[PDB]
């Protein structure tokens, strides 16, 4: 074919769209709501017009080249036409950016100060609270922000196939929502977050826990622990213009302790402490010849997945409570046993890639004698606001140390922030366990990496198992659907509702379209926590020296007594009722 853009001409055997055409030979297209290979068929936002001659105004980003094709990008016809869609997104936009939460990151105020671009009657809603929804434990929408550019509604459809984010038709105007309406909680929604991820702008946010934290840290007689998830020191980096794939475990332990809280612990602890469990109760199954297999249980996106879609898997699911979970359980209880705390005073902050840790830490029975396992929960974005809020400069600040007792971690609890990383860890403890040997070699990495599904055969104890690591919601349904489940027997399968792992969680760092297509977000927040369970002493969790000593001192045997009475938790099917 021969393509000629702006007058420059090209030869070329390549089918695709003017828009990746144009970009893969460095030529300016305006998009906003093409993402994921996908655009928004109905109402299309045309921010990717172009001219294409003989034909008139076309949309690049959904349009195929052509041979014969002259095609003009910047034309005064484009560049009105784009202005003129950028208007009337203006006017029904409430364009105020001071304290709005993507002031420094939003695609559409780019957008609009590119173009120049102004209302014709300003967005000024007199009460908000008609536009906004806030009943969510996870997700929140601010409708003064939409666009209504479909791209959570594609990003749901693709990264978890339950097309719970849709469009609506509410009283004669078009709004995105759950189904009828409803709270997205009381829906087969995840609360998985990836819609946020995929938003433009700050009509999709999470449901903010700072009022939680900052008032327990006010609190006079409150003892606020915090402790971060695996992948929060592998990304806020980015929100601090660090670029990408940046390890700021200690500026974080830093920063927090400039924050005011008072004890520093890490969620790794927490994941240690799940493969304690977890490994052991993969041994007994193993040595019960059953039940299999078994799925982990700590994305709780998966967990909701198993309740709304297969609750005949709930039995299956390992009891071990998930890294956040069984953190805040010892919190309560362990915890006050070697500090003097009131167990009524210690406040359990974690800090989360995810939406839906919110809800797994305000599950009503996730609590003990009046005690919730985890108080707070704030993303990675929540706590880049909170540390921007405080003015504490981040990228300047001295590396710091964790609080020892309940923030020791392991190369195997490092790595759980990455899809296959429960896995590894966890093949790391059941082999020695089982084999009561203490292997050397414990890399797994067939485990490892950005394919949907994943599978291995290891060897336990002389006889073969099967092991399968789910990477993203859409594959749990795509190997269920399809009866991939039952080519083999499985043993245990490792479950993530975000693809890639936690580290493309709902709660983190958004990255905008074009740093997308020159980084693999995935793979290089990752390669952090690779590159620490590489570089660590104690690479098992079992290895882990303060969590062995919370054993023996104070649970005793993992998998039974009294670390099953309180470390565990059970999801149990609703029983057989008409209708
Ligand atoms: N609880 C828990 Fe996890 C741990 O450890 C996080 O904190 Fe994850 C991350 N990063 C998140 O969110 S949840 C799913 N298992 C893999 S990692
Ligand atoms: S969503 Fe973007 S354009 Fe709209 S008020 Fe917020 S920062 Fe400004
Ligand atoms: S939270 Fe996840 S499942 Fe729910 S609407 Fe958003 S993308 Fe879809
Ligand atoms: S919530 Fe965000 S992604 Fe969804 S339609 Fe509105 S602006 Fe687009
Ligand atoms: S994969 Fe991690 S970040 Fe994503 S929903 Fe599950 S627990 Fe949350
Ligand atoms: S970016 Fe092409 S129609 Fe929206
Ligand atoms: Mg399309
Ligand atoms: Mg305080």
């Amino acid at each position: 074919k021969t393509i000629i853009i702006n007058g420059v001409q090209f030869n070329t055997d390549e089918d695709t769209t003017i828009l990746k055409f144009a970009r893969d030979n460095n030529i300016d297209i305006s998009a906003l709501c093409f993402l994921n290979n996908c655009n928004n068929d109905i109402n299309k936002c045309e921010i990717c017009t172009v001219e294409v001659e003989g034909t008139g105004l076309v949309t690049a980003c959904d349009t195929l080249i052509e041979d014969g094709m002259i095609i003009n990008t910047n034309s005064d016809a484009v560049n009105e036409k784009i202005k003129s869609r950028i208007s009337q997104l203006l006017d029904i936009h409430e364009f105020k950016c001071g304290p709005c939460n993507r002031r420094e990151n939003c695609e559409f105020l780019k957008l609009v100060i590119k173009y120049k671009a102004r209302a014709s009657k300003p967005f000024l809603p007199k009460d908000k609270t008609e536009y906004v929804d806030e009943r969510s434990k996870s997700l929140t929408v601010d409708r003064t922000k939409c666009l209504l550019c479909g791209r959570c509604v594609n990003a749901c459809g693709k990264n978890t196939e339950t097309y719970a984010m849709k469009f609506l038709n509410k009283n004669g105007k078009t709004i995105i929502g759950a189904e009828d309406e409803k709270c997205f909680d009381d829906t087969n929604c995840l609360l998985c977050g990836q819609c946020i991820i995929a938003c433009p702008v700050a009509a999709l946010s999470e449901k903010s826990h700072m009022d939680r934290v900052k008032n327990a840290l006010n609190a006079p007689e409150k003892h606020v622990i915090v402790a971060m998830a695996p992948s929060v020191r592998a990304s806020i980096g980015e929100l601090f213009n660090m670029g990408f794939g940046v390890d700021v475990t200690g500026k974080i332990y830093t920063a927090l302790r400039q924050l005011g809280f008072d004890k520093i612990f890490d969620i790794n602890f927490g994941a240690d402490m799940t493969i304690m469990e977890e490994a052991t109760e993969l041994v007994q199954r193993i040595e019960n010849n059953g039940p299999f297999p078994m799925f982990t249980s700590c994305c709780p996106s998966w967990v909701r997945q198993a309740e709304n879609y297969y609750p005949e898997l709930l039995n299956n699911l390992s009891s071990a409570k998930s890294p956040q979970q069984i953190f805040g359980t010892a919190s309560k209880t362990y915890y006050p046993s070697i500090s003097g705390l009131d167990p009524k005073n210690v406040f359990t902050v974690t800090v989360m890639p995810c939406t839906s840790k919110k809800f797994e830490a305000d599950r009503p029975q996730m609590e003990k004698d009046g005690l919730r396992d985890i108080d707070a929960v704030i993303t990675t974005r929540e706590l880049a606001k909170m540390i921007k809020d405080a003015k504490i400069p981040f990228a300047k600040l001295e590396d710091s140390e964790a609080d020892p007792a309940m923030g020791e971690y392991s190369g195997a609890g490092a790595i759980f922030g990455a899809t296959g990383g429960v896995m590894e860890a966890a093949l790391r403890s059941a082999k020695d366990f089982a084999e009561n040997a203490e292997l050397e070699d414990i890399e797994y990495k067939q485990v490892r990496g950005l394919n949907g599904i994943k599978e291995a055969e290891v060897e336990i104890n002389n006889n073969k198992y099967n092991v399968a690591v789910i990477n993203g919601a859409s594959n749990l349904f795509k190997f269920m659907k399809s009866g991939m489940i039952n080519e083999k027997q499985y043993h245990f399968i490792e479950v993530m509702a975000c693809h890639g792992g936690c580290v493309n969680g709902g709660g983190q760092p958004h990255v905008n379209p074009k740093d997308l297509e020159k980084v693999d977000i995935k793979k290089v927040r990752a390669s952090v926590l690779y590159n620490q369970d590489e570089h660590l002493s104690k690479r098992k969790s079992h290895e882990n020296t303060a969590l062995v000593k919370m054993y023996q001192n104070y649970f005793g045997k993992p998998g039974e007594g009294r670390a099953h009475e309180i470390l565990h938790f059970k999801y149990k099917k609703s029983a057989w009722s008409h209708p």
